[PDB]
RNA sequence: GGGGCUCGCUGGGGAUACUGCGGGCCUUGGGACCGGGAGAGGCCGGGGGUACCCCCGGGGUAGGGGUGAAAUCCUAUAAUCCCG
């Protein structure tokens, strides 16, 4: 680590939005490095709730951590 | 005895609105010109960006695709995804 003057990172957050499956992904503000993946049929078993409200906070609440 | 009759013909005289023809004359129609003017009219040359795809490097793992459910099919020499 080379000195950090401002002692917050930002990381923009791609959300890409289906109708058939969620992505939410992290990334540094640059886009240049991957961080973590985490979509909505990891979280579930069905193809059903792939997509859904609720795969789309869980997928967003593992990643976040 | 009187009339009409397909009734498609002819000769002579007469009228001159209309029509024909001939001549003359005029701008309401038409055409024509000049100047201002809009437009996804046509053609030609020039040039920019979107998004999709593809290909290459990096980053990043367990999926993705697809449906009412599914399968065939995409992906593990790495897909989707993100960055260049």
């Amino acid at each position: 680590q080379v000195n950090i003057k401002k002692k917050e990172k930002w990381g923009i957050a791609h959300i890409y939005s289906s109708f058939n499956n969620t992505i939410i992904h992290i990334t540094d503000i640059t886009g240049a490095e991957t961080i973590s993946r985490w979509s909505g049929g990891m979280v579930v078993k069905a193809d059903r709730d792939e997509p859904s409200p609720y795969a789309a906070m869980l997928a967003a609440r593992r990643a976040a951590e």
